[PDB]
DNA sequence: ACCCTAATTCGATAGCATATGCTTCCCGTTGGGTAACATATGCTATTGAATTAGGGT
DNA sequence: CCTAATTCAATAGCATATGTTACCCAACGGGAAGCATATGCTATCGAATTAGG
């Protein structure tokens, strides 16, 4: 099983999976009444999503594709390693780790937080590898012109 | 031409090329008396790196790994679109552009601003397509937890 | 498959599904780190729990009797009926609908609307009846002597 | 003597017995005119009666019931065991005891804390074991949707 | 100032190794609905034992 | 230092509620196979600025 069919790459479609982590999602949103695009419609907002496991980090940012067709989705990418421990050499600025990481992009400081909260909560419960799955809000300061 | 020359994912060395793009960087940088590692070792502060030429953010990327010791870099990854203009059905949250991004992590806010206009003016030196690189900070408010 | 299993009432086990729907309450409750009982034990909060169905009801006062051993449960009884809709005679204060409900007692107000927070998220993501179970905070102005 | 009688639960209607208890209520809050209900018919007050034996608190959700025809009543049902004195092992959440309660949900909370003194002089006046029964008010941050 | 002709710069490229995206089968987990035995309550009318009223002294 | 009347709780008993388990099975969601295609990496090549008797 498994091969071609035919959609390429940014172009992924909905799958019953999916539109339920999106439901369960599109749930825990729910409880903050808050707006999602501007009048201005510029990318000052973000949310990084991190951890976990490859398999569930991409399902997790598959339903968000559904629950907020608001915002904007890099792909899966991977994370430098950290700050090794013990005094010695560091370990170099371009080195690859095998936990993936994903961006979402948003138009509004506040409703970042609104689905940092809710992937806290909607991941919280679930058992492993979900439960490692981790958010924090990333807000820049120039503005990112997707385009 | 081209081949397997043996160095995996983020294992790259330093050669004349990307030692001079770090030797611009440095010079901007020992203008700047900061400090660029906290003792709680928290990486809390992001310079967004995009957009210029795949090869270009490249070869960017690879000097700046280079030049900053202390920092962290994802690899390359794409870009999603912005909205659109005109009319029409908008973009898919997912659906990716052929423009690139990578990530700088770093321990300290102060660092981001100072590496952030480093970038912008060592940039603005070199030729086209480079110059069109646009960089913004990010800030973290939980913090990376870089494996 | 049915049958008597030498366990009474207000005295039931443990058994892997309601210890998993105790850790998914447990997570949830992390969040605050508050302090669940005081030094006069007096019963003065409470969470009142009610809908969805009889069964999931059930697992979940199961799945909170394992995640709070500070609370005491009370076992299930059924709902009476609400306001009739129109002006005629409204149903009999003693006529009781197909809803059930249960309650749990507390020691402090504070670690009663964490737990009133905690099962409205962890029920508000799973599919039906789970997410119909709705939760308000009870306190009690002379406080409950449980025997 | 016994038997079945026709009438199913919460079906229960009025004979001389109960309607004595019931004028005793009703000439205990007869000069206190508040207001019982309101026009949203939200059930944001309680009072919890409890304690006493179970066929004396049978008769007084019996009363209560055709005094207040703006109430509604429990069925009734049985309280967990509280603290026992001493660190000894201590009663588990489930556990359950000989002692019974019942709810009365209402509209208002001034009504609420007239029924809660009304019932406790109506006791004050009846024989043991009956005046053992406590009485206490209860509040519902969220309030009842009773189905 | 002019200007055609040297070095100089980086970006673009080829090409191996190996990423992710996309989906379809897989399968352990999670979690509600049910059967079936001991035992709760709701319901009535009848029975029993206190507290209460009565009226002799 | 008083025996008839009174007041309610306690009762028997049918029909039915949940407490409890173990068994069933629909779903929720992570992991792997497998084709197209993206990057990391190097050294080499090419097309733009910058330069001198």
């Amino acid at each position: 099983k498994g091969g071609w069919f035919g959609k390429h790459r940014g172009q992924g479609g909905s799958n019953p999976k999916f539109e339920n982590i999106a439901e369960g999602l599109r749930a825990l949103l729910a409880r903050s009444h808050v707006e999602r695009t501007t009048d201005e419609g510029t990318w000052v907002a973000g949310v990084f999503v991190y951890g976990g496991s490859k398999t569930s980090l991409y399902n997790l940012r598959r339903g968000t594709a559904l629950a907020i067709p608001q915002c904007r989705l890099t792909p899966l990418s991977r994370l430098p390693f950290g700050m090794a421990p013990g005094p010695g050499p560091q370990p170099g600025p371009l080195r690859e780790s095998i936990v993936c990481y994903f961006m979402v992009f948003l138009q509004t400081h506040i409703f970042a937080e609104v689905l940092k909260d809710a992937i806290k909560d909607l991941v919280m419960t679930k058992p492993a590898p979900t439960c490692n799955i981790r958010v924090t809000v990333c807000s820049f300061d120039d503005g990112v012109d997707l385009p």
